[PDB]
């Protein structure tokens, strides 16, 4: 059930770091579990990966710096409602 | 002098805090005279390796909201937080992080009314579209800068988050700013425009010097600036309640629109903000919504209003003129409006007519076909305030009429303190228009039943457009 999105400005994109978005009444404890389950499946693959940032507040989910190859991996992770790789903004 | 800008948003008649204005941005210089003492620098910093010239973009913004001599609301209570580099270049997730910072900011110290000023754009992001929508749910207002890209505001972010304020750029003759080869960004994702070209402000070189800068930015900084001023004279509006205020006391179609491509004509808001005449009785304010076009599918197009709106009434367009209408239909006991497309039909539009209208529960009435269809509203306290008609086959006061084929659906209004009046205007055309009444608002607006493209309200305005045909204008008032 979970997608995956991306820039669709090329020039715009940020590979390699994805912003892991859960479903909406996911607890902050559960964000921190998927994101450790992550590096956990990752490393038992040979992948590093660094949690840069969790977010809850606003929206649960956290910040992922790692290879797009656990893309298909990480959208398997239980609450993951999508994923979006980071994009640029700009000064108007 | 004053600034033509500051000129520009003051309303033909003028008697002349507890908001914070929070600005996502570059660094800024705190102590410039327009702003020093006023602006907290959270020095929260979350920006892009780069790969007075830093603090540019966020000082003479800082300045337009609330410089002392050049500033929209002087004196307002200014925080910044540092979401982009020296180039002015930031990230989705470092944005998400800074909204993140408000939202906890709020929770452990509340304060009053919050307005979010980003002036800032990146392509359309699902993620920071959806961190906007629960920033607003949780009572914050997040003013937007439409894009300096020339193009659909749809196709970037928070531009296009349906709960912000889209804010595009016009210039002292009224028109839609040119930054170049680029420009304003323009579309039904925009609210409407404000000053955007040569704005004099804070410049970050010396604490007293002044530059003049352009951009949906400086645009978007005056919206912040009046949202901040409506806030501290009625600090209990909504978000919707501010958003139908903003249009309301705008300067209305003084835009040339030949400056947008074709189908971004009609879509796009005529609209330049302005300040309200006073600090500030009960009003009826409506306001159009446009769909994203239905696509070339059996393809259907859905228009509705924001939380705490009432859809009054419900309209469709086709370029080509191949539809099937449009319906009023109940969704989670709320009125969405849905257009058909017809075969062969490029697409077509849905357009909503949103209005503040409290404890009114405006229903739907619906007579399949059957003298022509006809359903009405009666009850003591009822108004119609509009007509829709849909047609599943190609080829009287508070009454609708619709052609012998097709269904009929009217919006009825529990509304006792209203005064409704339907005004039709037919001619021996292109295009057929009525407008509404000074003190009066367009609730509704259809084509009375050659062959109609379709019909729309823009502003007081019901718009028909033919490739007889009447023009039918639903008109309300407070009574
Ligand atoms: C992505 O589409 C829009 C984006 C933006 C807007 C309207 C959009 O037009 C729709 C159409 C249908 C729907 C819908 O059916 O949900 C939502 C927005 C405005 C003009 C604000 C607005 O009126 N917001 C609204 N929220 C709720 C209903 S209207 N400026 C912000 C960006």
């Amino acid at each position: 059930t979970a997608t995956f999105h991306r820039c669709a400005k090329d020039p715009w994109r940020l590979p390699g770091t994805y912003v892991v978005v859960l479903k909406e009444e996911t607890h902050l404890s559960q964000s921190e579990r998927t994101a450790r389950r992550l590096q956990a499946q990752a490393a038992r693959r040979g992948y590093l990966t660094k949690i840069l940032h969790v977010f809850h507040g606003l929206l649960p989910g956290f910040l992922v710096k790692m290879s797009g190859d656990l893309l298909e991996l990480a959208l398997k992770l239980p609450h993951v409602d999508y994923i979006e790789e980071d994009s640029s903004v700009f000064a108007q």
